[PDB]
């Protein structure tokens, strides 16, 4: 069958991967009791849209549960399936034959149902007329909150819908779940789009030279992935975070873009991921900017990887999330206190939640489509009310499939120690003469993709990890070296 | 004072641009008979969004408007001019100092007032106090339609402005008519636009091979502007057409992504341009794949050269631009007669549209803060409705301060061709046997943005443009043109 593919050695993305989706959706959908017989899924997929009130066209993204169902790159689609029998109808925008003048050879019904392997495709206009032929019992569309944003979700909507009995509470959970779990054919994309974006983080790390501005790098590293991996997208923008920088989790949205020097003994944190054909990465590798871990970044640095690596090594199947988090924070406390910088019982520190200030965010979330997948909190899955805790973007069991970051850190945040310093709880663990020497550090940051196997994960991201392993790759060592 | 700059060898942008646009504004309105004293406008900036219904971000660009007035790069802000003194208050968001944990430093109102060169700065949230406290006779607010897109501009809200007298009416024209006329400071940042575009497209003529895929050429072009010109936008999405889809006007968006291979034998279209701090580039370069002028194709090339300097040469203050996308026209139908496609007299084909067939759009437009900027179609200037003409994005005389692009192009577009073949009025010029040599040849444009100066024109744009200045740069050859 047909494949995406943007040539050279980018990856062939088979139309039946999305296939597999909508016929594993109506599986499901097949399963649940309270499904009527001749319904039918209806999805509206996103519009091309222009910077405010001008005609600046912003490049379009699809919708991200409409590309899991249907692949579909063009603007102004719907989709429909039918439950029942799986059958898929595309509905495409009727260009008037004259827009050829713009926009070359507008392409047939036909060209459409064959790309994108559908069994039929229609006029977006035609779309209350071709549903009331096929004489179906229920549409089901698509609302619910999202957990991450608190957003809800734009359900279907047509001229001509009201005439129809319309669900919009069914769907939203189960296509939920079936993105949470990944098909063999998704695991390919995400390998892949790991590959790319490890490269481009070696390319960056030999790249970098102190005096450089941070956002050489991110521009380097987009480019790496949209030139040699067809990667036009990011997953998110890219955090490219030096010196004190490092110790900012947002860093480099508009507010504070990228924009520092990098200076003689910093370390870099940079968090970036290339997006291929909707599917995400998200990588963050930590180094020092003159290639050479100083014996404060080195303690700081492997501290964090032993907190990943421990984590990485404990993930499997009926794991609770939350306990990662935890088993993270009780490291990062161990290695701060044999570095000097705590001192006292680590059990203490724990019941203080003292990890929560060197390490303020969630261990890490579902990825897929969007980089903060959907599903981290279904329905009776209660977010703890703890520090770090409570960032957490999901608080459910592993299962095979689910593909994960596991992200640990530790930042020397300003506020949150000076908190931590007036709070009589906590101030006792903290040895001020050598924290001192780590006020500005900024933070690392160690983050991996990972899918749940049936057994424990596998390892997506491929990155230089180990002090040795950076050192060597920063000092242009071809990748097929091995300190 | 304060500047913006990205660092290295990137363009330092004085704030004080923004104060003389407002100062410019306030100007305007103070002449206006129907602005009534003690009015203040107030204008709204662009908010953060998300993806959907995901919290995936967008890297945040500041709305056109409100940028030339504060070229403020935060989310979240208004901003507010008393019209009779001038004087400018930017509000910015109160953020709880728990925040500078994620998106870093919770800068001061002092820090932004200090950045920015504004009169005075307070919290977003205080604006319906602040303003009640300033006792104005009406709030003039932002609301007109977009000649362009067809769009309404979004008029600033905020909680407690039904209290307000409120005019949506007197602003829009007048800051629209500001905008049109480019200041020396603006002219200052476009020169610079224009200075890394044409490097980076150059660098994208440098690197062109057969058999790469068009969007290498993208990635290129804005990884150059941005490593090097600290251009994280580009001004509008990359147009990288190879082969057939040179003819293609509308190619590049989600729906034709750049993804062609390019051939042997191919003519390349590459319209690409960077944004610096909201401000435009916009220049389209056109040359052979493999670096070799074919004879046809450096005919095409050479008519479309050759209208591109004539209208150039003839922009100066008073110039009609119809007038210059008639002249382009001309000069397309006689180059096309002389190369065979057509027959006959060159009166009969311009009366009869003809040059509309191989350039269906406008001849250029308006640029600045926006690609299309604003102003090409104020009250009382109207479209002509003609083949060619009725795409033109402005039918204004010409004066000093315009910005423009100057971008004639000749295509040979299967719709527009079997049209003309149809009807006995045009299909008479055409000589079907030389005609069909040139079915899927694609097209030619040159972009060259450009300055009305008191006499003529001032060029901005600098890339290689004649046949032997395009060849050697393909060939590698060392120097500039
Ligand atoms: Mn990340
Ligand atoms: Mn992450
Ligand atoms: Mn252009
Ligand atoms: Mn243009
Ligand atoms: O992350
Ligand atoms: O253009």
């Amino acid at each position: 069958g047909p494949s995406f593919w943007l040539g050279n050695e980018t990856l062939k993305v088979p139309l039946a991967l999305f296939a597999l989706n909508r016929q594993r959706l109506c599986e499901r959908l097949r399963k649940n009791p309270a499904v009527q017989a001749g319904s039918i899924v209806v999805l509206q997929g996103g519009e091309e849209t222009q910077r405010y009130c001008t005609d600046t066209g912003v490049l379009f993204r699809q919708e991200s549960f409409f590309h899991w169902a249907f692949g579909v790159t063009e603007p102004g689609c719907y989709g429909v399936i039918d439950v029942d029998t799986g059958k898929s109808t595309l509905f495409v925008p009727r260009l008037p034959a004259s827009h050829a003048t713009w926009m070359g050879k507008i392409h047939s019904k036909e060209h459409f149902k064959e790309k994108y392997a559908v069994d039929d495709v229609q006029y977006v206009d035609e779309i209350a007329s071709v549903l009331t032929s096929q004489k179906p019992s229920v549409l089901l569309t698509l609302r619910g909150v999202n957990t991450d944003s608190g957003s809800v979700c734009r359900e279907a909507s047509f001229d001509g819908i009201s005439k129809f009995e319309v669900n919009n509470t069914i769907l939203h959970p189960e296509i939920v779940e079936c993105r949470v779990f990944k098909t063999d054919m998704e695991l390919e994309v995400l390998r892949y789009t790991n590959k790319i974006s490890s490269e481009a983080h070696r390319e960056v790390m030999k790249a970098v030279k102190v005096g450089m501005k941070e956002y050489e790098l991110e521009s380097l590293f987009e480019h790496y992935c949209y030139s040699r991996g067809g990667m036009r997208h990011s997953s998110y923008t890219c955090i490219c975070g030096s010196g004190e920088n490092s110790a900012v989790l947002h860093y480099g949205h508009a507010g504070a873009p990228n924009d520092r020097t990098i200076q003689n003994g910093d370390m870099c944190l940079f968090d970036m991921g290339g997006e291929y054909y909707c599917f995400a990465s998200d990588i963050t590798c930590s180094f020092p900017a003159n290639g050479k871990f100083t014996a404060d970044q080195k303690a700081v640095y492997e501290a964090v990887l032993r907190s990943s690596r421990a984590v990485m090594g404990a993930m499997k199947p009926g794991v609770w999330w939350p306990d990662m988090h935890r088993l993270a924070d009780r490291i990062h406390l161990e290695e701060l206190a044999h570095m000097g910088i705590l001192s006292g019982s680590v059990d203490a520190m724990v019941q203080a939640h003292l990890g929560a200030v060197f390490m303020p965010h969630g261990l890490g979330h579902f990825l897929g489509i969007d980089v903060h997948d959907v599903g981290g909190y279904p329905e009776g899955v209660e977010r703890i009310d703890e520090p770090g805790l409570r960032s957490l973007r999901t608080a459910r069991h592993l299962q095979p499939g689910m593909v994960l970051t596991v992200e640990p850190g530790i930042y020397f945040i300003d506020h949150l120690l000076d908190e931590a310093l007036a709070d009589p709880a906590r101030a006792s663990f903290l040895n001020r003469e050598v924290l001192q020497r780590f006020r500005g550090f900024g933070g690392v940051r160690i983050e991996e993709d990972v899918v749940v196997t049936d057994s424990g994960i596998e390892l997506l991201t491929c990155v230089p990890r180990t002090v040795e392993e950076i050192e060597a790759c920063m000092a242009g060592c071809d990748k097929a070296f091995t300190p």
